[PDB]
């Protein structure tokens, strides 16, 4: 009980998110604020998205790089809407040892400023695109908004990948196929469902010309949340770094570039979808290991039981699925039980005397906990379906709880009582950049019906999703009263 998870995730979702993390050992704490470290269990999960990742991009020709952490004024300057947006939360370096340095430099918040620094080296004829790099990095934002481990953080693991075109058709292109990407590497690997969209303009990156966006949702406290970006930043930044090329006709254009980031923040998000009250629910593609053996005494004796658990490990190793036999002596088969439900992982089998005697062993599925008792020769099969399964089964259940999650409205009055429900709003909309704040600043002051006191009350626009119900031919926006555009995803968020 004390060694469980103690807060219930619909009546506490806070403490038991931080009860989770720690209790399956995925985070530890540190002396500066929000700033976490990343053990074992939780880098593992970063490794295997990471490994699929490198394989995709790897198919559309983007290459590994490795861009320096620091950047100058000069460069962190140039273009103007991009560091208005970043420049209170870039952190400065601005000492050694107790010397000043003779210029002070900047640490990352994103890497478009220090890239795109040398791509004029890099390109100079049509010949020499397109440029396609990655970094897998961590970066700073030094905000002020109370952290979360994984979701929200002053420093963070990510890839972000940068790519130059020759035009716009090229790049949007490449925008979308990373954006289907990340709807893999979310449904696939994390078992989370995401939503398509394109950001409004005042949520756009700064210096984008458009932002595609993957939207998530915590159904536990109604929040949104961005999964993962891919931007087409047009002209913009070649405007400023004189990234210009020659083309084939011997004029010179400017580069169209894509930027895309995707974070640890995914981690946090499967644990917040599939985490439960005893703790972590990992999807198998995701687990070191797939498998726990306990084993059960009365009370070859104890000799005939480890035999056999450690039959079953060779047959599990022997075919690439990783495994682990408690075999520890101080501990109860009840301890084991839950050490391991604690740690997500997705299979314990059981072998006590009985099983023993016939010839089998029970296997436990940790996200629903159904039982069944398997005859040793079919264990290997039947690990692998129900690895299977199980992600299946993760996956449909929070697609269900995401669908679920939205209404679909088209006044403003019914906004509010959808937001309270925990609920996002699918709402026509004008899309005039001066109703973002308003809405943002009405829906806040009507919260007056949220527990959280750390996030915020209001909705704001998370995006516009890419498959747009038809627009009803006088629909008129649910804020200003103007013709609507387009149907626009609204809720509160992370
Ligand atoms: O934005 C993050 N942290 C900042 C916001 C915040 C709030 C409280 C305290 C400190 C900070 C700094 C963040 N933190 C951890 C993991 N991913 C994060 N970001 C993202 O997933 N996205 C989407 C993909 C492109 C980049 C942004
Ligand atoms: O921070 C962002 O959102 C973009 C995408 C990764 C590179 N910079």
């Amino acid at each position: 009980n004390i060694l469980g998870i103690t807060s219930k995730k619909i009546e506490n979702f806070s403490d038991w998110y931080t009860q989770v993390i720690v209790k399956s050992e995925l985070i530890e704490y540190y002396d500066i604020s929000g700033c976490y470290i990343l053990r074992p269990a939780a880098y593992y999960i970063w490794e295997c998205v990471q490994a699929f990742f490198n394989k995709e991009i790897k198919k559309l020709n983007v290459e590994n790089s490795y861009f320096p952490l620091f950047v100058t004024k000069n460069k962190l300057e140039k273009e103007k809407n991009h560091i208005e947006g970043f420049s209170p939360e870039v952190a400065w370096v601005t000492k050694y040892g107790d010397s000043n340095l003779p210029e002070e430099i900047a640490i990352r918040p994103t890497s478009e400023t220090i890239m795109y620094s040398v791509f004029p080296k890099w390109i100079r004829s049509y010949r020499d695109l397109p440029l396609k790099l990655n970094q897998w990095n961590t970066v700073v934002r030094w905000e002020f908004k109370q952290p979360t481990p994984f979701i929200r953080t002053r420093e963070f693991l990510w890839q972000e990948g940068h790519t130059a075109h020759k035009n716009e058709e090229e790049a949007v292109k490449l925008v979308f196929d990373i954006l289907d990407l990340y709807r893999r590497w979310y449904e696939e690997y994390l078992a989370v469902p995401i939503i398509k969209g394109i950001k409004s303009e005042g949520e756009k990156f700064g210096g984008a010309n458009f932002t595609s966006t993957a939207e998530a949702f915590i159904s536990e406290n109604g929040r949104a949340i961005q999964a993962a970006t891919s931007h087409y930043l047009g002209t913009n930044f070649a405007k400023m770094f004189k990234i210009e090329f020659e083309d084939e006709n011997e004029v010179k254009q400017y580069v169209h570039q894509t930027s895309w980031g995707c974070t640890t923040r995914s981690i946090g998000i499967m644990i917040m979808t599939h985490g439960d009250d005893k703790g972590l629910v990992l999807p198998p593609n995701v687990s070191k290991y797939k498998v726990v053996i306990v084993p059960i005494f009365y009370k070859t004796d104890e000799n005939a039981i480890h035999s056999y658990c450690k039959d079953i490990e060779k047959i599990l190793k022997n075919a690439q699925i990783n495994c682990v036999y408690d075999d520890r002596a101080s501990y109860s088969p009840g301890y084991k039980f839950n050490h391991w439900e604690l740690r997500g992982i997705p299979i314990r089998i059981e072998v006590g005397p009985k099983d023993l005697q016939n010839n089998s062993c029970v296997i436990v599925r940790r996200d629903n906990n159904e039982k069944c008792n398997v005859k040793k020769e079919s264990v290997l099969l039947e690990t692998q379906q129900m690895l299977v399964d199980i992600h299946k089964n993760l996956f449909l259940k929070a697609k269900k709880k995401l669908d679920d999650s939205i209404v679909q409205v088209t006044s403003f009055s019914e906004v509010m009582n959808a937001l309270n429900k925990k609920k996002m709003v699918l709402a026509p909309w004008c899309e005039d950049i001066a109703t973002e704040e308003e809405i943002k600043k009405e829906t806040q002051r009507l919260s007056l019906t949220n527990s959280e006191t750390t996030l915020s009350g209001a909705m704001k626009p998370l995006c516009i999703p890419l498959d747009q119900p038809p627009m009803p031919p006088n629909m008129k926006c649910f804020w200003s009263g103007k013709p609507a555009k387009r149907w626009c995803l609204f809720g509160r968020s992370y």
